[PDB]
């Protein structure tokens, strides 16, 4: 039931900086 510019778009920012760092840089 959750979705919003802050949900998707804002998390996309976090996930690309943090999450992706684990995958790109850390893996």
């Amino acid at each position: 039931r959750n979705k919003l510019a802050y949900n998707m778009g804002h998390y996309a920012g976090k996930a690309t900086i943090f999450g992706l760092a684990a995958w790109a840089l850390l893996a």
